[PDB]
């Protein structure tokens, strides 16, 4: 009934998930087109899975990999003392983070991944063991979860917001540009480098001229507008005739806009 073997066996599942996602990061030929995705590359590759300057799963590496040392370790210095108090503290912590990721799926993001979910089950099941494979005897453990909890999702939502450049001097001036020359942006809304592109300008996205391609959703026939216009993929600009496919910084986006970028 009391045993961290299961710790070690939902940990090192979870070592070897996370661990796989790193390299489907990591090698990851780059592109912008995003043409294809049913599916599960359209939630996972959203920033928002980029975390501090690794991606994210390398983060939960770093805690299933802490969580399976605190197991397997024998009771050594400092490890019979501190192994389950911090074993409480981690735990906790991944718990919290994958309930904001959770949050991410169903609120914002709108979608799933099976990975993804895979993850939020094994740590639930950390969850389940480490409290029921130990006795501290009670409201101790109530009271030291929302304390890491708040800890983890101040922490989490603080980097997510500190994750983007806020508007560059060039954006502001571009948009409004933009809206001018009738420079149009062809994307979607569930589109991760739609996403990237609009937070390359930040708030001032919204004098942007922007045409939803599919409003129902993915896997629906895209609107009749960017049928016409012939857009394969997403993002697409067409400014002056010209078609820009992908995302773009405001520097080649003004050059193509004819925007003077002045440093004399």
């Amino acid at each position: 009934r009391h045993s961290r073997l299961i710790l070690a066996i939902l940990a090192g599942l979870g070592s070897l998930l996370t661990a796989y996602l790193t390299y489907t990061k990591l090698t990851e030929q780059p592109a912008a087109f995003c043409t294809g995705d049913g599916g599960c590359d359209l939630v996972l590759s959203s920033r928002w899975a980029e975390f501090l300057g690794i991606p994210t799963a390398a983060v939960g590496l770093l805690g299933f990999l802490g969580v399976l040392a605190l197991a397997v370790l024998p009771d050594l210095p400092l490890v019979k003392r501190w192994r389950w108090p911090a074993l409480f503290g981690l735990v906790s912590a991944m718990t919290a983070f994958e309930m904001y990721m959770l949050y991410l799926m169903v609120a914002v993001l709108r979608q799933f991944c099976m990975y993804c979910t895979t993850a939020i089950i094994l740590v639930a099941g950390l969850g389940l063991v480490t409290v029921l494979g130990h006795r501290w005897l009670g409201g101790k453990l109530a009271f030291s979860y929302i304390l890491v909890a708040f800890l983890t999702l101040v922490t989490t939502i603080g980097v997510y917001a500190n994750q983007v450049p806020p508007p560059s001097p060039l954006a502001v001036g571009l948009a409004a540009h933009l809206r001018q020359i009738g420079g149009t942006m062809y994307g979607a809304y569930w589109c991760p480098h739609a996403q990237d592109q609009k937070e390359l300008f930040g708030a001032a996205f919204d004098q942007v001229p922007y045409v939803e391609c599919s409003p129902n959703g993915p896997g629906t026939p895209q609107a009749q507008e960017c049928t016409e216009a012939g857009i394969t993929s997403y993002p697409t600009w067409i400014i002056n005739g010209r078609t820009y496919t992908g995302v773009r910084s405001l520097e080649a986006l003004a050059v193509a806009s004819g925007y003077p970028l002045e440093e004399g």
